[PDB]
């Protein structure tokens, strides 16, 4: 059910998809290649395995947050959707090994192949990312689509940054500012998305 | 030199610190390993020499693009301040080749990315927050840092060049252009900072 999937998923996210191999994945499972090959076919296989194990959790867990917005009597806004979208990357108990190498992984996406990227985000992201446009949409004072569209671009590229765990914010106020904590993050996060999408929307016309 | 430079480029690009050889390389570039290691040394040397390269002209060009906004008689602002960092990076195969290697910058081990951005990106960086906190309505730094940290997530996966926008809109909206581009990146980054400043 899952020894194989930790082990590939850590395998993966030291090595990426290329410099992993069956052989380490079987070494560090203690079973043969063979055995892994039966129950998960190819390599590319393996590694949306470990992805669609990892975001189905997240993914649950947005539409969850989602569905308690939308029963909140006093509605909710722009801000709330995007803070929804974000919690789930970012939460876990401190300890969180589980969490790590998970979160690793994905801070790699870039750099793997084009050829196990796109099924992959295909399958994986873009539905949730295209209902998070939607939600966006439906909220008043937001009829641009193309503003909400390249936040939602942008706040990609802030989830797979963020989710290296360097401390950039550190290194370049010569430590002065620290992230206070992962809530921190995914407030300044939210804030800095939701005033550029607004940002988007009010240069297109006047 | 500037043909193993390239030839060494294309392949970190393709394969990572990592995953690239010098054999590989030699190969490439018809040559052989001890030439390479002649003039570059080790492996993390002729890495860091290939990005000296290319930000060497990229932070000229926010230089000169600086120096222009510095001579305007009606002054400037944080939009341009932005644009001026954005640009050089965004405006050009030698393109291809760097923006695709520095947009798998996060997957390096950290034995090479600690140095290299210490060396390569973190001056410049300063300088560019301590640009626009010179500008008038900026005096919250905490708002300017965390822009220019959302700021670089920004330009390294828009250096991907992958037409994310097109995938989520069922090829509806495009990037029009690189300008296009760096104009948008600009406006959401600018109004994140405005946000993140009033939100404090
Ligand atoms: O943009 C990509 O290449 C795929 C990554 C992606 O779409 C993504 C990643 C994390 C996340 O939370 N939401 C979307
Ligand atoms: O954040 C990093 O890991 C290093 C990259 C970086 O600091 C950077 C990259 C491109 C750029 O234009 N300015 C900074």
């Amino acid at each position: 059910m899952e020894l194989i999937l930790n082990e590939a998923e850590k395998v993966f996210a030291m090595h990426g998809f290329l410099g992993a191999t069956l052989k380490q994945i079987a070494q560090n499972s203690n079973v043969t290649q063979a055995l892994i090959t039966y129950y998960y076919g190819t390599k590319q296989n393996l590694f949306m395995e470990v992805y669609r194990r990892g975001l189905s959790d997240i993914d649950k867990k947005r539409q969850n947050y989602l569905d308690e917005l939308k029963s909140r009597p006093e509605g909710y806004n722009t801000y709330d959707i995007v803070r929804t979208y974000l919690r789930p990357q970012f939460e876990h108990r401190e300890a969180g090994q589980a969490w790590m190498h998970f979160a690793r992984l994905q801070s790699r996406l870039a750099s793997e192949p084009e050829e196990v990227a796109v099924p992959l985000r295909k399958e994986l992201y873009d539905h949730t990312l295209k209902a998070f446009i939607h939600e966006i949409m439906e909220c008043e004072g937001e009829d641009d689509a193309a503003a909400v569209s390249w936040g939602a671009v942008f706040m990609v590229s802030m989830i797979l940054y963020m989710l290296r765990g360097v401390d950039r914010i550190g290194e370049l106020t010569d430590g002065h500012l620290h992230a206070e904590s992962e809530d921190d993050i995914v407030e300044r996060m939210t804030i800095f998305i939701t005033g550029g999408i607004n940002s988007l929307k009010q240069a297109t016309q006047d």
